[PDB]
């Protein structure tokens, strides 16, 4: 009775079909109880390691590698991430030149493993779930009456530092759309992004339409289609359905002369 | 100091990669220390755990399929292992009648997780540490002047019960030799089988040789040739140099009436 759970969890959280038996005949408890025992025992332990790994401020390395109409550029970034806080600090530089795009439009590409889960639902962030051997983010975006990002990235610590590789491929721009024409405000609103479990992959889904504002008035739908995979063998946390609320501020660094954007973000998740 | 680790481990028992890195900038620590403290920390727990699992009287079942020679038969049989003890004991009955070979011949074939490994070398026992998941042995025995045997078995907990579970395959045999002949003595010699570890397999290996006493005189040589491998993914203990010595003793139940073999074996592994 209990006990021995613990036990048998300290020894071997490998619950196989013959360790669930074993444990089974062995202390009476029947097999689902046990299996709901270390299902649960997991979550929390999840929960803790997750809340270890993201405790204060984390160093971030972001690289970018875009490829838009064959227009290529590299964009670098780096800054820091309080999930406490659900504060995602960043300063992104296009290093090839001029970036043939708008940032804004770079906005969502350029780690949501620094949103603020509230206590009542930490068991629901997978993002943080995934760490340290990290996550894969696929987009599709898809820009109303003009072109589309795909997008991948690869969200992992590498040592003490999270950092996120991205390659970008824009296909079927209009050179003189709102896009590579440079038509589009530089600010932000807020928004909120809808996540549900994409269980068959092991992870998570969301689909959101970003609204860019067009200069002098209209604006330019940017419809995301999002899915997460983890990348190591270990347990994820698989949420029931929530929504992250976005603010994000976009800036300037008075003394870089280099083509750049200074993005903050808060994100806080629907608790 | 630091019982950073061993929260870490409490989080986390996959050292990959990423989480050697990552534990190593954030504690100041070097990979290869953190490789080994994770390494003698799991080496640790398997010894616990199978301690755990083998710690008083353990229930067995055996069944064998067999067929040497077209001649096919059944044995089952149940007992008790007591590790502490490194005993084994075991009523093994023939299911199907009158066995075609000599009881001796399958000694070996129809438990060496019931060993007594010596506090000292307890990190060395490969055949607990790879349960609940439990082994795969396979063995050839060569039968000097006569066919051979080619066995496969597993050796795994269903319940709280160890199971063993063979497929047994004798060809090329002589019709009026030592096996089918049926002309070796009721009983069995005692000595050491030396194991090591087979790395690549992620297990180990053993060959030896057995005498049999041949009846009225002489000697039936049988060549083991042994590997095990793990089932599960789990980790296991790879032993170094060691070996195990065996006394057996063969007898009959007086109120039994089937066609069967008691067995008794006690086992102690020792080297270092």
């Amino acid at each position: 009775q209990k006990k021995a759970l613990d036990l048998a969890f300290y020894f071997d959280r490998r619950l196989t079909p013959e360790w669930r038996r074993y444990l089974s005949q062995r202390l009476g408890l029947n097999e689902e109880q046990i299996e709901r025992w270390f299902r649960r025992k997991e979550q929390q332990i999840m929960v803790s390691k997750g809340e270890e790994l993201f405790t204060g401020v984390v160093p971030i390395l972001v690289e970018l590698d875009g490829d838009v109409n064959g227009h290529k550029f590299s964009v670098s970034g780096e800054g820091e991430g309080d999930a406490t806080y659900g504060k995602l600090t960043l300063k992104l530089i296009c290093t090839t030149g001029k970036l043939p795009v708008p940032f804004p439009t770079l906005v969502t590409t350029l780690l949501q493993c620094f949103a603020r889960y509230p206590d009542h639902m930490k068991q629901h962030d997978f993002f943080k779930s995934a760490m340290p051997e990290g996550y894969v983010q696929e987009r599709t975006i898809f820009f109303k009456d003009d072109g589309n990002y795909k997008t991948r990235a690869e969200v992992k610590f590498e040592g003490d530092t999270l950092v996120n590789r991205i390659e970008l491929k824009g296909i079927d721009f209009k050179e003189d759309g709102n896009i590579l024409g440079h038509k589009l405000e530089y600010n932000y609103n807020s928004h909120n992004v809808y996540i549900t479990a994409d269980k068959q992959k092991n992870g998570i889904k969301a689909n959101f339409k970003i609204r860019h504002n067009i200069e002098d008035g209209g604006v330019q739908l940017a419809d995301h289609y999002q899915q997460n995979t983890p990348i190591g063998d270990g347990p994820v946390l698989l949420p029931d359905n929530h929504y992250l609320s976005y603010q994000s501020k976009l800036s300037k660094d008075p003394n870089e002369k280099r083509d750049h954007m200074v993005l903050l973000e808060f994100v806080t998740a629907a608790g």
